């Protein structure tokens, strides 16, 4: 049994896959003691990629699916039944591992009795930040979702326990072109305990090249798995967790400041009626856990007013 | 002959500490045989104490106890005004205290001034103002004298206007009845008069659904559109719409559109006030100071959204 | 065939209407190529305006209306059927022209085979934009500022008024000067500044308002000069941020209205715009963004609200 497989889904990269594959054997942690997965979601770049994935042969293990799938979560799903490893790590195609990645997170989590370990996120090239707050205490034993800000650091490019993801069926939902991932990391956290934030390097390298319909329903699963959640039982704590994930929706949400934009008012009008539905699901009793400058912003969703967004956005 | 004033005092668990306030009334500067006391024990359970206190002033009091207890100060008021046959009544919390001069003071002002209803500045141990600040008030009104800002019945009333109009406090509403009692009154009469010359009534400090609270308000503003004395339409939308101003201002949850109420609860509390006001005429609004106009207007249209907006922009 | 006719309607003016009628009587331009047009609408100051008229007996072609008709929109279409000239200009009864008016805006106009010549206005006692460049040959509506500049105290071609049926509306004693002035545009291509001196100097002492606002959007929508449906939308749009920003009782919402009278203003309003296609929203100002939805919405606390924002 592997320590870590590093599960990779490939689309159209072609020569530049050299550099992240390279990341992953360059590992510090003995090559015995992981595999790479690479699943490619059917490219069609005159052979290119899967040209430069048959160069690893004999050193990574590889599937292509049938057909484009057209995101992670079906190659990912793909990866997570191939593997039978301790723990699994989400690594996409364009991003690269620290030297010390694997061997570092893994040690800290099998020291800590981690279900997850979070590694402190890098940057290469202008555009996207990524997640800030979440390392700011430095190394973190036993994190707290609240405390240590883990709503705000939602992707799934970390290590997860595979015992967790396989007892509990966890898959990548396929429905939604967004959000997905932060259903798939919340479910996982929703069934799970111990979790752990590395800092000492900048483990992992992010690097920078609708009506609501679709994204509405995968929002209303992220809810349903809070007040679902076996770990976090007491009614109260579902509010609260509820509350602070709504907090962080009106945040950084998908088009959150729509109300006041150049969006034509019929798509306005059939986008709030989408947030409004799913937001209605949710007990009214998590709403005193956000934070209060939401308060009208909030209650204008609920109310389905478009005028009463437009005026709370006037007014943050 | 009838007395002057029969001081009414509601009394429960009271204990030791009402000596101080019996003292206070049964040591006036006022012939002690031209006033009364008149107690109302409000079914104290207090092993006895409350009631072994008043023992002590027996024949220098009157005395009723009350066989179940009603829960507020209404039913032992109304007890009390059955008992008065005086020119006046003063209404004394049982844990407050009376300056030694305040009923020869506020009763021989009355007197000189053929007045209805007395005020008496308050003081405090550990209230309101502007009513107090021009000195002496003969003849005092409503609007200028600021009396909608002060509207306790801890005051001298002339028994004959309670008499005449049947008036009584009412025991719906644990909030506000106060103030109906005090604004039925004054819609009965003309002559109020106002006394500062001491800090004659002494507030001692210590350490919902709406539905009572604006069936009172709904009582306040019926009363001032029947009154007998401000007949004129246009004096009634003026008074209507200073009591509107003065709701805004200090009335109970006034900032509840933003508070921590739950959803629901926010929703009846302005279903209530909505349905109060909407009986108000609009004709009142143009008398509610300018800065209400948006919070005013949302609650007419009961809409939380609106008045949520409107306090987040005062 | 007169170059001019000057349409001055006059009411209860009296000793003062002489410096007016001079200042038209002594212009640079040839005496014989313009003529005053006064139509008296029904003065009733004791023969006071009309003493003043008779002594310029010769002089001026002079109609007095049979009855008062209480704005200048009948006389001046009396005025209009009167005049065969070029061009009419209209002039208030209370204003006065330099005496380089007629002649320099006509031959500015004659150059440039302008339907429309405007010229820049001055003020005695206690619109800019249009006048900022200079000179404009050929005005565009938009890039000119002429929707801020809607007064019929110009020069306008007599053609285009007649083959149009051009006429003053007499249903509305407000911005029927407005809806004159764009039915021309709207119907008409050559607009003109002139600016070289202050050529008029203006001395300073909702069912039919709407109904009024409504044919500008129509005149605008059936343009048979801007015929490109998205060219519509654009000056449209353009109409709206005029209106928002200077139209009668535009800030209603929270003044001393009865609230009854607000509603019914809001509820005219609202009913009008909502016959504007939504495809002009983009052209108005994005600062009237909520106060335009509340209009559309029909929310009188919502417009309340945008004011206050504003
Ligand atoms: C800043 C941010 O929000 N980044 C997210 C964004 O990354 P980003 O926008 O960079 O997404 P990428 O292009 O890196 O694609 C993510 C992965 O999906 C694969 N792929 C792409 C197309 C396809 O049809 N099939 C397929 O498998 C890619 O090869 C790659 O391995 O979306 C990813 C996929 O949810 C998330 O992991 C990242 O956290
Ligand atoms: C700052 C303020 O808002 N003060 C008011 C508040 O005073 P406060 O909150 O101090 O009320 P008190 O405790 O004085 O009670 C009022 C009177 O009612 C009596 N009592 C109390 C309970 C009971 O079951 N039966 C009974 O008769 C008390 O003995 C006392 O005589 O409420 C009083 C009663 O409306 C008003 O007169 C005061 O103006
Ligand atoms: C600053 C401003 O917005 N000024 C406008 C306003 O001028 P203003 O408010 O100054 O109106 P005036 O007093 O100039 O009257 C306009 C003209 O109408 C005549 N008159 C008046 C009363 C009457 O019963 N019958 C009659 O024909 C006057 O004599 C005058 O010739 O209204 C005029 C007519 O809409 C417009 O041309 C002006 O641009
Ligand atoms: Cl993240
Ligand atoms: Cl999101
Ligand atoms: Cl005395
Ligand atoms: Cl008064
Ligand atoms: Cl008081
Ligand atoms: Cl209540
Ligand atoms: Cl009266
Ligand atoms: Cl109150
Ligand atoms: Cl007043
Ligand atoms: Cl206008
Ligand atoms: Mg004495
Ligand atoms: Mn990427
Ligand atoms: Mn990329
Ligand atoms: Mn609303
Ligand atoms: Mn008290
Ligand atoms: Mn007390
Ligand atoms: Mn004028
Ligand atoms: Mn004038």
């Amino acid at each position: 049994m592997k320590k870590v497989s590093v599960i990779m889904p490939t689309f159209n990269n072609g020569e530049k896959l050299h550099r992240t594959i390279s990341s992953v054997l360059n590992q510090t942690m003995k090559s015995t003691d992981y595999e790479l997965i690479i699943i490619d979601d059917h490219s069609n770049d005159n052979g290119e990629t899967l040209n430069v994935i048959k160069k690893y042969k004999g050193l990574v293990r590889f599937k292509q699916l049938k057909k484009n799938s057209g995101n992670a979560s079906v190659p990912r799903n793909t990866g997570l039944k191939m593997s039978k490893a301790e723990y699994v790590f989400f690594l996409d195609s364009d991003d690269l591992l620290h030297e010390r990645a694997l061997e570092d997170l893994y040690n800290y989590g099998k020291e800590n009795n981690s279900d997850l370990i979070i590694g402190k996120y890098g940057v290469e090239g202008k555009g996207r930040s990524v997640p800030k707050a979440i390392f700011e205490k430095g190394n973190v034993a036993k994190a707290d979702i609240i405390d240590n800000s883990i709503f705000y650091a939602l992707s799934v490019l970390k290590m997860f326990k595979k015992s967790v993801i396989d007892k509990n069926k966890i898959k990548f939902k396929t429905f939604s072109k967004t959000a997905e991932d932060q259903l798939f990391t919340i479910e996982f956290l929703m069934n799970s305990k111990n979790y752990s934030i590395k800092t000492d390097y900048e483990y992992y390298i992010v690097v920078n090249d609708s009506t609501g319909n679709q994204y509405f329903a995968t929002i209303n699963e992220i809810y349903k798995a809070i007040y679902k959640s076996p770990i976090y039982k007491n009614q109260e704590k579902r509010h609260q967790l509820a509350g602070k994930y709504t907090t962080r929706l009106l945040r950084h949400g998908q088009k959150k400041n729509f109300a006041n934009s150049k969006m034509k008012y019929e798509d306005k009008i059939e986008w709030l009626n989408n947030f409004s539905k799913t937001i209605n699901k949710v007990p009214r009793d998590s709403d005193k856990y956000v934070t209060q400058i939401f308060n009208l912003k909030l209650e204008a969703i609920r109310q389905n007013d478009l005028l009463a967004v437009m005026i709370a956005d006037k007014l943050l």
